[PDB]
């Protein structure tokens, strides 16, 4: 069966003390390279918070190789490319310094803020594609405001840019598969919870354009909702922090939740998607190694 793989990961961006990382970014290292060794990966993505907590002064910076490099370094996962997006702690630093660091790193893909990528299953006429949001720039830097929530987008044009590609490139979009990736969450019971301004400014285009599925992190913790029209919603934001918390819980609609870990003394984890021509699937798996929750979600009509 033709198959494309991918391990999807937020919120690993260790730390700026020494060592640099945590036990729960090097738990979740290692998981992530027996989960490519055993079942392959063509490709990661990241789901932001990818230097913690303030980002990268510029593109030398040595947190790229302290909290990136020589973490994800086992052998199974080199040269295993990685699709980068970037989340609120990422801009209070210098997110143009992480674009910049694609031309250093041959793993390291991260073009622009927000970008499209395109794939075809191989030995199929099957495609997927993947949009990757800077919902930061769209919704505003949660740092920013003392609520810790993406009030208002600091620049005005650049969040209106982005909503009108994302209105273009989703009306467009004639893939089998269309996954829309983004920092902060659409629907989330943990910490943060609900975006307002993807709700109200994303969501509607998600719906009208039958996107599979909205991945996401900034949450840190694992969770699968799903709207009544099938919309699938993956939060993977555990590569770094475990969050128990369920303090937005009564703000998602009823009967989304399909899924949740945060337990405090859990190490983390990931998301492990397979689409296939018959339906696309996604495994969340602890750092521990163990499969906690599974799922499939169909192709676009
Ligand atoms: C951000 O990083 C880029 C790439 O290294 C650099 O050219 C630019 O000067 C940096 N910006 C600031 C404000 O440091
Ligand atoms: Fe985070
Ligand atoms: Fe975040
Ligand atoms: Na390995
Ligand atoms: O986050």
């Amino acid at each position: 069966t033709p198959i494309l793989r991918f391990v999807a990961v937020g919120d690993w961006g260790g730390v700026p003390n020494a060592p640099f990382h945590t036990a729960r970014e090097m738990a979740n290292a290692k998981a992530i390279a027996t989960t490519v060794k055993t079942l392959g990966a063509d490709f990661i993505l990241s789901l932001g918070d990818n230097f913690y907590f303030t980002g990268v002064h510029d593109a030398k910076d040595k947190r790229f190789q302290e909290t990136f490099e020589d973490v994800f370094s086992d052998p199974s996962l080199r040269n295993v490319p990685w699709h980068v997006l970037a989340g609120n702690h990422d801009h209070l630093g210098n997110v143009s310094a992480q674009i910049a660091y694609s031309k250093i790193s041959k793993r390291w893909n991260f073009p622009s803020p927000y970008y499209r990528l395109r794939f075809k299953i191989p030995r199929s006429n099957v495609s997927v594609a993947i949009f990757m949001l800077d919902t930061v720039t769209l919704c505003g830097n949660s740092d920013d405001f003392v609520s810790q929530q993406p009030e208002r987008p600091r620049n005005l044009a650049l969040a209106r840019t982005q909503l009108a590609w994302i209105k273009k490139q989703l009306a467009a979009a004639k893939e089998d598969y269309v996954l829309v990736a983004g920092h902060y969450p659409v629907w989330s019971i943990a910490e943060h919870g609900p975006t307002h301004c993807l709700v109200k400014q994303l969501l509607p285009l998600l719906t009208t354009h039958k996107v599979t599925a909205y991945l996401c992190g900034h949450d840190h913790n694992l969770q699968y909702l799903q709207d009544e029209n099938g919309l699938g919603f993956v939060l993977s934001g555990a590569g770094n922090f475990m969050d128990p918390s369920k303090k937005h819980l009564r703000k998602v609609p009823n009967g989304y939740l399909r899924f949740h870990f945060g337990a405090e003394n859990s190490l983390g984890g990931f998301a492990y998607v397979e689409i296939t021509p018959k339906e696309m699937s996604v495994t969340y798996i602890e750092a521990s190694g163990k499969s906690l929750f599974k799922t499939k979600l169909p192709r676009r009509a």
